[PDB]
């Protein structure tokens, strides 16, 4: 297992523009394309993102192609911050996976957020980060997912992707 089929997990695949779980204009694998609640908005950031006129509608490979952005968009994201960088060079292999797909989810500032969790992790103090990273909106209303991040924080193994 990996970041990539990880967050595909998390994630899933749709060619077609739809709405994530917070009511906003996404395709492919996890790509947000606007806050704006307009369609039309949605459809002209998606030709832009992709280079073409795509009426809404993109094939697989495009789907990969800003998928292999957006990871790496995320892990060098981490890189330039501040609060994140120690974070994430302090951890595993495997946890690095469970930070990167926090950031993917809700960009660089909202975990940078997270700063008592953070300090935790860093600690390396593991049923208490899992606890503390609980008691946010994040798990509330995404609590699946959010509860497979947290296993792989706690333990260190992929056990919850399996
Ligand atoms: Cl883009
Ligand atoms: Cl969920």
């Amino acid at each position: 297992m990996n970041i990539f089929e990880m967050l595909r997990i998390d994630e899933g695949l749709r060619l077609k523009i739809y709405k994530d779980t917070e009511g906003y204009y996404t395709i492919g694998i996890g790509h947000l394309l606007t806050k704006s609640p307009s369609l039309n908005a949605a459809k002209s950031e998606l030709d832009k993102a992709i280079g073409r006129n795509t009426n809404g509608v993109i094939t697989k490979d495009e789907a990969e192609k800003l998928f292999n952005q957006d990871v790496d968009a995320a892990v060098r994201g981490i890189l330039r911050n501040a609060k994140l960088k120690p974070v994430y060079d302090s951890l595993d292999a495997v946890r690095r996976a469970a930070l990167i797909n926090m950031v993917f989810q809700m960009g660089e500032t909202g975990v940078a957020g997270f700063t008592n969790s953070l300090r935790m992790l860093q600690q390396k103090r593991w049923d208490e980060a899992a606890v503390n990273l609980s008691k946010s909106r994040w798990y509330n209303q995404t609590p699946n997912r959010a509860k497979r991040v947290i296993t792989t924080f706690r333990t260190g193994t992929w056990d919850a992707y399996k």
